[PDB]
């Protein structure tokens, strides 16, 4: 029902039931990058200035070596983009600060990006940190990127610190190089595979003439020319054991099922982003993720920042009030009849649906989180 178009960022608090919420004005975010966000932050001023908002407070960190490489990756910057109109959209169009955490691109191995995630924990700055980036988990371990990154992750809960982490665009082919069918064989993203991240999966957004929210089903768009699929990640980490909070889904393996939650991801229900001055209509669990935080920083707002990594909060909250979510129910994120269908609750493509965010507003003030 509804319609399938593209979304100005500054509607996504419309569709989520956010606008009765205070903006995140009283919280910092953090974007995890690759390389430099020179031309990211050009389109960030067209995005505030043609949207009339008040112009955002902006910080880039050099996260590894002095002699790091911190060019811009050209296409790079339309996704840092996408996640910082997503975030300031989200919010409601005001956060306290967007600190940038660059990853330095001539450090060996995953070591540049392991030093980004680093020093956004050190710093402990951002209460609420973006990670639109990901690949197969079994490469990850295979070279021990996981557990070096693991690691900070954990440090990050206990510190109170909330990553939000997309959990793929390759349904369940993660490992099959990036995206290629491959019947029954199914696997997920690092980090969002991490019990100490919020793993954010995709919807396709149905939107009423009026532009209300009318429905959300799994994101999956199929097959690209290449023979690739872009759909929502989703399914459970061959090695992270399960989260005890995660016992309330029955019936799952003893591992970490993602994602989490789930927000608009579709490319044709996407977010209208400018990059290099031209809109353009993109989309990914990489929107996705930038739209929960936006969200959820609000949330923080709302609550002096004294909200701890919320995922037992999530499964005991979400488990017993199915009203704070859009459980979505129909779609699948495989291909070919293979891949995991979206249903009642929990479920491997979405997890828990999207949030509402006025009603798990109302639940914190009762209950806490
Ligand atoms: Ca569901
Ligand atoms: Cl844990």
């Amino acid at each position: 029902a509804g319609t399938a178009k593209g979304h100005n960022p500054t509607e996504f608090p419309t569709i989520y039931d956010a606008s009765s919420a205070p903006t995140a004005a009283n919280t910092t975010v953090g974007i995890i990058t690759i390389g430099g966000v020179s031309q990211t932050l050009q389109d960030l001023q067209q995005f505030t200035s043609a949207n009339g908002l008040a112009s955002v407070n902006t910080q880039t960190i050099q996260t590894g070596s002095s002699n790091g490489d911190y060019s811009d990756d050209q296409q790079g910057q339309g996704e840092w983009d996408l996640d910082s109109q997503s975030i300031v959209g989200s919010a409601g169009g005001a956060v306290q600060q967007l600190l940038f955490y660059m990853a330095d691109q001539s450090a060996s191995g995953n070591t540049g990006l392991t030093q980004a995630f680093n020093q956004a924990v050190s710093d402990n700055v951002a209460k609420v940190i973006n990670v639109s980036l990901g690949w197969c988990e079994a490469d990850a371990n295979a070279d021990g990127t996981l557990q070096a990154e693991d690691r900070i992750f954990a440090t990050a809960a206990a510190q109170g610190q909330t990553f939000s982490v997309s959990s793929g665009d390759e349904g369940v082919y993660e490992c099959n190089n990036r995206g290629y069918p491959d019947g029954s064989t199914y696997s997920v993203s690092w980090p969002a595979s991490s019990p100490n991240v919020i793993a954010v999966g995709g919807t396709t957004l149905y939107t009423t003439s009026a532009g209300a929210y009318s429905n959300e089903t799994v994101w999956n768009e199929g097959l690209d020319s290449n023979g690739k699929l872009w759909a929502t990640g989703g399914g459970y980490s061959v090695y992270e054991s399960k989260p005890s909070w995660q016992s309330v889904v029955s019936g799952t393996p003893g591992r970490r099922l993602l994602p989490d939650i789930s927000f608009d991801a579709a490319q044709g229900t996407g977010a209208l982003i400018y990059n290099y001055g031209q809109l353009q209509q993109i989309g990914g669990t990489s929107l996705a993720s930038p739209i929960f935080v936006g969200l959820w920083a609000r949330l923080q707002s709302a609550n002096s920042n004294s909200l701890g990594f919320p995922a037992a909060s999530f499964y005991s909250a979400i488990s017993s009030t199915p009203s704070l979510v859009h459980d979505v129910k129909s779609g699948n994120n495989g291909y070919g009849g293979y891949g995991y269908n979206a249903g009642t609750g929990w479920d491997y493509p979405t997890g828990w649906g999207s949030l509402d965010i006025a009603k798990l507003s109302a639940y914190i003030r009762s209950n806490g989180f």
